[PDB]
């Protein structure tokens, strides 16, 4: 039952696994509907949606937390968490982390070895804490890499080999161009290997079979819903407050059905019957 | 600093004034940023939305204090919160709700008198316990009730004025087909009347205009930004499922730029 | 599991003494002391996180929170008093039990009170409460006044309606007998828990007393934080008259027996 | 409408002003009964009452949020709050606590210098951040510096002015051990300094007599009470598993109308 074996469970189903962003409770349930295996929730997400401030390292880890018990409280689908560095530069920090986000209800999180990036032996040292710290096994400890925005390969695959050793169970490869690189990470790391086709990014937008050629275990859309969310939502801010009415607005928003079928409303209502 | 003040001015420049709801701080700098000067927090929508729960009275008043502290920290927009019927039950539990409201930063919000609906004396009780416990006068108690759908006209009115007597600095009406009633609500009551314009319901989809000639003083669209928002994530979610790549639903995301914009990333 | 851990303790002591953790620190002091189970007295969060009578005013919220605290720190198994699910719908029951076992509790209990509801509505309680939990080792207690409110047939007719409901152990209150625990223990045949909270109407019974009387768990509520309460008091209260807390520093903990009990040296 | 206000008139009423620390709102209660004008909020007891963890540096800001609101949601004593040094690192994360900390309830609060200890320069920047983040200028906004004993008299009473030029309404200077030394800090940053009088330190116990003479404004006792609520508490934990039976500890316990009165109980079932 273990939410890290579900997510573990999702891996060997599905390859890659395809999981997206939900941006809040009510996505993750549509995101469910949507067959979806898994599901993610991202920093930049928990900053720019629900705090409505930039991804500048502003939001507190209990920011994080509230969104983890509100998204896994009503969902069943194993969710990765977006844990940054750790919140927190002492390693009781990166320990407590691991136990509050875990404790929420995660699957499983990703920590990253930005500052820039720290060295090799440093992130180690992040992963070693965080690993000692999960109670649960199979929580999955998952290293992320920045190296690629501002070193090579080569020196990207060392690291690769150092985080696996420290224990990650697996690796996140940011900003990766090539579909031969995922495969190098893959050979290489013997580990998972998680590939983030987020829009705006260097990453190219590849299609899933790209990915699997590649051997990428994972193909990660932290945003994208959010993106269409915000836009349809100016639009409706943008005509009404021009137009003094919704009518011209109607027809691209959920309907009643719609939104009651996705919380499952009738269901809640099934159980009143039987009383 | 008063958020009730900025409320309060806002009806007074605005005839009516549109209230939109925003789900959350992120859609508040959006309708912040689209021109509007009150937004508004649904409960059926930290329901939903916050919680993906129906609005069964399962959502707790801690999760909307969540939402409002997440939007007021960082939208100066004046906040109407829906808090139902103060989630307790005797004074003191209308009190702490509307402290804890207000000191999260919200700017006004409405109780209603929906249990089948409470007797016009406990809903008396209620508004009054609410405006005593109010600390800045400025800060708005808006009443909102449903007795004409279920007693009546006669008693609809009765009670209008009844919690108006009570304290109530402004009327909610629900469920109003006929623009004729929010006319006998305002001569009746004699205070900002606010009309919920929300979609799929029995109340038409009335224009400001035909609002301000009814004199209605609010213009409320509770969800109508989250409903678009839903249908646009879930069109993302199933062409990505069915294409194995988000290629074909670019077109409809919110870009790195307007994104950036909108929660002032460069100002930072 | 913390529900393995609860059951684990209850069968190795007998009777089981859970005594009560106002906070965090209290749960280390308790467990250093040498017990195997801690408590979390609704009353408690009301009157010490709150400050506030036992009245119906703290929240699921408030509960929560210092589960989280104790929890975090605190390895004991938990039992939790949760009222009677904070809310009214079989919703309320279902979201209060998940929530509180994500808290990290390893129990709870759940009350009839509404006076209290009928038979009936308590055996739907329980099995909303039953069908909420996930793991089956995670404890869940029905509490019942029924003995003082509608005497013993409808207290031992409820508790054995209350254990086919799914009830784990069973929490009957204002018993004054020992003989009479054993009546109960008989004919709920569950693991049966006595409150010997301090003044009340209940005798102090003593561990071997109670094992005479077949009870399975012996609760002190709030025992500590009584003691703790008018110590504080002496302290603010000698030094506002004497300006000065010299003459109170022998009841006074040292910062080494604070270091001690929080680990301190161990983390530094 | 403004406990900024409130905890600057106590401060002008009573001199030295007792603050005594309240581990939770019912100490918050009792305190406000013994007649105290102001409380306190200990960063030291946050993590070590409410998170039972030592205070290295492992409570959130967010523990000390949830103290706040339930402190003086009930009690109206202004109350001061310790916060460190901000909670972060960056002006946006001082700007966001000191907005937080006073939209929970909290009258004022005190940051501290520590990284050794910062720059003057590191600290002033600090305090700056804070004052501009202030949205009630009543709210009050105390520096805590340990200067004395890390730099030497010069340096601290240098960065005193600095942080005072800086906009800190208030001083804590640690490590002082004589009332003439006070004097002299009072004398130099010209604004309400407050002495800490915490137990089982280098501190004297002063008098409030003693400190008056010192030219001190305010009089802090952080942990006292809590110091006397762990040790009756684990009196009590220790006589009952030692004698299955908690009726030889009957004598040091609160009773349950002390309680009920403490927490006017009646006055709500009234409303009830």
């Amino acid at each position: 039952h273990s939410p890290g074996q579900a997510f573990r469970a999702a891996l060997a189903k599905e390859n890659p696994l395809q999981i997206v962003g939900a941006i809040n409770a009510n996505h993750a349930l549509l995101a469910q509907r949507a067959g979806y295996q898994a599901i993610y929730l991202s920093g930049g997400g928990v900053a720019a949606g629900s705090l409505g401030l930039p991804d500048l390292g502003i939001s507190t880890l209990d920011d994080v937390l509230t969104d983890i018990r509100r998204i896994t409280d009503v969902c069943p689908l194993p969710l990765l968490v977006d844990a940054d560095i750790g919140f927190g530069s002492s390693a009781f920090n990166v320990a407590r982390t691991v136990k509050s986000i875990a404790k929420a209800g995660a699957a499983a999180l990703h920590i990253e070895d930005q500052v820039a990036i720290v060295s090799k032996e440093e992130m180690v040292d992040r992963i070693r804490a965080a690993v000692d710290a999960r109670t649960d096994p199979n929580f999955v400890i998952m290293a992320r890499t920045d190296a690629l925005a501002v070193e090579g390969l080569e020196a990207a695959l060392d690291r690769a080999q150092a985080y696996v050793d420290a224990g990650a169970d697996m690796l996140f490869p940011e900003a990766i161009t090539e579909l031969s690189m995922y495969r190098r990470f893959a050979d290489v790391a013997q580990v998972p290997i998680l590939a983030n086709i987020t829009e705006f990014g260097a990453t190219p937008l590849f299609t899933t079979d790209e990915l699997r050629s590649a051997h990428v275990a994972m193909a990660l859309y932290p945003l994208s819903a959010f993106r269409a969310m915000n836009r349809a939502a100016e639009k409706v801010y943008t005509v009404l407050r021009q137009e003094g009415t919704q009518k011209n607005v109607i027809d691209i928003m959920q309907t009643r059905n719609e939104l009651y079928e996705s919380i499952n409303y009738y269901q809640f209502e099934e159980k009143l019957d039987a009383l």
